[PDB]
């Protein structure tokens, strides 16, 4: 339904600035391993998984390197807390990388 309309604005340029802000505390769901279809408990799957990881950018490129909820907050805190993070992320890493070398 957004194709055919030219533009509407009610309250992938305004993909951040329409939508309602997330906070930090989503991302705790990453714990669980992703599960592949094709290759072969709920199994977090690629496309949420993907959609996880891009607002998670978007916040990263916008805070280290619009947003209101992500500003107040402190940047030592920010970098803590996504380095709390970083053992369930690497063994994404790691499964996509046995995906895509099969």
């Amino acid at each position: 339904y957004l194709a055919v309309t030219p533009d509407y604005v009610p309250p992938l340029h305004n993909s951040h600035a329409f939508f309602r802000e997330l906070d930090i505390e989503v991302f705790s769901i990453l714990h669980c391993g992703l599960v592949t279809k094709f290759i072969l408990v709920v199994q977090l799957g690629p496309p949420e998984l993907l959609f996880l990881l891009e607002d998670l950018s978007q916040k990263l490129e916008s805070m280290l390197t619009g947003f209101s909820h992500l500003q107040q907050r402190s940047a030592q805190e920010i970098v803590h807390c996504v380095f709390q993070l970083l053992t369930p992320m690497c063994n994404h890493l790691e499964n996509i990388h046995n995906y895509f070398q099969c």
